[PDB]
């Protein structure tokens, strides 16, 4: 005991950030029905795995630098604080791919019952992953043991564990990411092709001195807005018009469309940055996932590499640090929604001051 006392205190901060923040996450997708949606949905579930490595994993941490790194627990419990912690970490990272997968799908598409099946399966997949640590590591201590140290000993299951809880799911979350981008940036590009479209042909029907020109200029204008409703039977309308030979009857009808065009138009488009600032945030919080993890995952790998070349009493010392960089990533996701989004600010300030109703 009181091998290293310095180093506990910052340990404390952070596990204090991480539960407290998220609660106050828990505590806005519960209430706050701006926050509805099945994106907010899954980043409770998340602070539910940040709460619980605060509350379960992290304060056994802290008691092992404070026994230098020496087992201070009876010793069946090691295997299960290895569980704990790849299990919620497990359940992290799929979390953030299973948001990025389902926001693509979102925009090649048109219930918290069916986000809630989906955190559900997540999760169950998370256990199944996380399973032979207890199998394995509590029949055999040398699986889960090293010179009295609680850590994952077995090269094997760090390995696998590397993949399948940390490379697999990034790689399938990075794509996603970046083709969710690309699809957005489509989205904004085919828009401003209508609105020209559109544009365009109204100006060809002010100017219109004969029915064929009215005619054709609306048959373009409906082919965009169907490529983009009532704006679609106001261009029917006045094609029966042109079609009638009532060039200034419809030439009057197109001034009126023009109204219509620009609430459309205006509100997709505002729905298309809406979704380009949501995607932003969702971004940070991906890359302070592995920005923050990629010290500890790397020389982990390391580590189980060059077992016998390097020094493994700096790699070793080397995790003790980079573990705690990657736990600190559970005090940051509250902090991201509270900069970047109104409706967390808000929700946070009304229930720092005991005020749980909107
Ligand atoms: C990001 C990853 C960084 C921070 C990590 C990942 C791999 C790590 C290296 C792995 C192997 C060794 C050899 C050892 O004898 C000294 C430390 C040293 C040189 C490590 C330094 C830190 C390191 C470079
Ligand atoms: C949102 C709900 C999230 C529910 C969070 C539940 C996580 C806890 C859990 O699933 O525990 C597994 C258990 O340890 C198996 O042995
Ligand atoms: C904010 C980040 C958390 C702060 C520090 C964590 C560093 C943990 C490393 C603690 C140092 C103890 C060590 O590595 O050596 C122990 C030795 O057995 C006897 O001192
Ligand atoms: C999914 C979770 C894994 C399943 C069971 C947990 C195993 C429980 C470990 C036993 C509790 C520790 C204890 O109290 O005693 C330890 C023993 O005496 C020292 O050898
Ligand atoms: C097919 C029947 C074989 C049964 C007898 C085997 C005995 C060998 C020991 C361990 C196996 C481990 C199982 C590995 C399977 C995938 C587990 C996984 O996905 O990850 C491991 C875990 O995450 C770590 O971090
Ligand atoms: C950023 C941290 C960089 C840490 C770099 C640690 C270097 C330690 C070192 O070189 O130690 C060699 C050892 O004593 C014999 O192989
Ligand atoms: C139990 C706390 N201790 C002992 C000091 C740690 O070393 N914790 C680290 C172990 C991890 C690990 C190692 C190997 C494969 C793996 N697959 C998924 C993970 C993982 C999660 C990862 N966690 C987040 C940090
Ligand atoms: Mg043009």
């Amino acid at each position: 005991l009181q091998e290293k006392n310095w180093s506990a205190l910052l340990t404390a901060v952070v596990i204090i950030l991480t539960i407290a923040g998220n609660i106050l996450v828990i505590m806005a997708v519960s209430l706050e029905k701006k926050l509805q949606n099945a994106t907010n949905y899954f980043l409770m579930s998340l602070a539910i795995a940040d709460m619980l490595l605060g509350f379960l994993v992290m304060p056994v941490s802290m008691l092992t630098i404070l026994y230098g790194y020496r087992w201070p627990l009876p010793s069946k419990l090691c295997a299960v604080w290895i569980y704990l912690d790849v299990l919620f970490s497990t359940a992290k990272i799929w979390h953030l791919c299973a948001i990025s997968l389902d926001r693509y799908v979102a925009i090649q598409n048109p219930s918290r019952t069916k986000a809630f099946l989906k955190i559900i399966a997540v999760w169950t997949i998370s256990v199944g992953i996380s399973m032979p640590i207890p199998v394995f590591g509590l029949q055999d201590d040398s699986k889960v043991f090293k010179e009295g140290s609680c850590l994952l000993a077995d090269d094997n299951f760090v390995l696998i564990g590397s993949f399948v809880s940390f490379f697999i799911p990034l790689t399938i979350m990075v794509i996603t990411y970046f083709l969710t981008i690309k699809s957005l940036q489509k989205e904004a590009a085919d828009l401003e092709d209508n609105w020209e479209t559109l544009n365009d042909n109204l100006k060809v029907i002010e100017k219109a001195d004969n029915a064929a020109q009215v005619k054709d200029a609306l048959t373009k204008m409906r082919a965009a807005a169907l490529d983009a409703d009532i704006l679609v039977g106001q261009i029917d309308d006045a094609l029966k018009l042109a079609n009638e030979g009532k060039v200034k009857e419809a030439q009057a009808a197109a001034e009126q469309l023009k109204t219509t065009i620009n609430a459309y138009i205006q509100k997709y488009g505002q729905s298309i940055s809406n979704e380009q600032k949501a995607c932003k945030v969702l971004g940070i919080v991906f890359f302070l996932f592995v920005v923050m993890w990629c010290p500890f995952f790397i020389t982990n790998i390391m580590a189980v590499i060059c077992k016998e070349s390097c020094n493994e009493d700096v790699i070793g010392a080397l995790l003790n640090v980079f573990v705690w960089i990657g736990y600190l990533n559970s005090a940051v996701n509250p902090l991201v929604y509270t900069l970047f989004n109104k409706t967390y600010r808000s929700a946070f300030s009304r229930y720092i001051q005991c005020q749980y109703k909107e």
